[PDB]
C-alpha cells in the first residue's frame, strides 16, 4: 500500500511494446517534488535496491467505466530500451555505432552485478535473457521481467539460482554474438534431446577462449558444479581489466 500512487499525478502516452499481461505504454509521473518524470507503465520489487536492478517507481490501480480494475506498474523510461533489440542495431548504420569488445564485457559484468544481488536475497528470476535486460540512460544494464532455449537441462520441473546462471550464459552468448538466436539450426522441441547429448551453446566467431569458457561453466550439467553469479562476476571484471 505504501507503494501505490495516485493516478492523477500520471499521464499515459503511446505504447513502447509488448508485455506479457498487456501492453507497455509511456507516460509521465508528476514527481513530489512537484516535476515531472518519463516514465514507463505496464498495463516485490520496492524491496530492491541495486543499479544494476530495475527500480519500481511505484502502482497505480486505475478503475475502469464499469469499475473493472486495471492494475498498473510504474517503471522508469530508458531510452536505449531492451539491451537486445539494441545489439541489433548496433551492427547497421543509423544505429548505435560499433560496440566494441569491452563495452560488451561491460554489460555481461553489470547484469552479472545485478544477478549478484538477487542472488544474495535468495531470489530467483526465472527469465534471464537480453531481452529483459534494459539500457539505462548511462549506458548500464540492469535487469528486469521477473522461452525454452533459455532455460536449463535440469529444469526441464527444478529451478534454482544454478539455473539463473545457465540463462545467464545463453545472455552471455547473446551478447557476444550481438543478437543472434541460440543454437542456430536447432528447434526448440528438439533441445531436451539436444543438450542431453552433451551438445552445447557454440563458440562465436571472434569469441575470446577465456570468455567462451566462462560462459561454458554456466552450462555444466549438474548445478552444483556451476560458478555462483559472485564468481562470474570477478571473471569478468579480470577479463575486462586484461585488455
Ligand atoms: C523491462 C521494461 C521496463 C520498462 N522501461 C522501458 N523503457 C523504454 C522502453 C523502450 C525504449 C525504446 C523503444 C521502445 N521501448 C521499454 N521497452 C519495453 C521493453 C520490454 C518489452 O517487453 C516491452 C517494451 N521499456
Ligand atoms: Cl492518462
Ligand atoms: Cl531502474
Ligand atoms: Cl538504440
Ligand atoms: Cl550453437
Ligand atoms: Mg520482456
Amino acid at each position: 500500500e505504501d507503494v501505490v500512487i495516485d493516478r492523477n499525478l500520471l499521464i499515459l502516452g503511446k505504447i513502447l511494446g509488448e508485455g506479457e499481461f498487456g501492453s507497455v505504454m509511456e507516460g509521465n509521473l508528476k514527481q513530489e517534488d512537484g516535476t515531472s518524470l518519463k516514465v514507463a507503465v505496464k498495463t516485490c520489487m520496492k524491496d530492491f535496491s541495486h543499479p544494476n536492478v530495475i527500480r519500481l517507481l511505484g502502482v497505480c490501480i486505475e478503475m475502469s467505466s464499469q469499475g473493472i480494475p486495471k492494475p498498473m506498474v510504474i517503471l522508469p523510461f530508458m531510452k536505449y530500451g531492451d539491451l537486445h533489440t539494441y545489439l541489433l542495431y548496433s551492427r547497421l548504420e543509423t544505429g548505435p555505432k560499433h560496440i566494441p569488445l569491452q563495452t560488451l564485457l561491460k554489460f555481461m559484468v553489470d547484469i552479472a552485478l545485478g544477478m549478484e544481488y538477487l542472488s544474495n536475497r535468495n531470489f530467483l528470476h526465472r527469465d534471464l535473457a537480453a531481452r529483459n535486460c534494459m539500457l539505462r540512460d548511462d549506458m548500464t544494464v540492469c535487469v528486469a521481467d521477473f522461452p525454452v532455449k533459455w532455460i536449463a537441462i535440469e529444469s526441464l520441473r527444478v529451478y534454482t539460482s544454478k539455473s539463473d546462471v545457465w540463462a545467464f550464459g545463453v545472455t552471455m552468448w547473446e551478447i557476444a554474438t550481438r543478437g543472434m538466436t541460440p543454437y542456430p539450426g536447432v528447434q526448440n522441441h528438439e533441445m531436451y534431446d539436444y543438450l542431453l547429448h552433451g551438445h552445447r551453446l557454440k563458440q562465436p566467431e571472434d569469441c575470446l577462449d577465456e570468455l567462451y569458457e566462462i560462459m561454458y561453466s554456466c552450462w555444466r550439467t549438474d548445478p552444483l558444479d556451476r560458478p555462483t553469479f559472485s564468481v562470474l562476476r570477478l571473471q569478468l571484471e579480470k577479463l575486462l581489466e586484461s585488455l
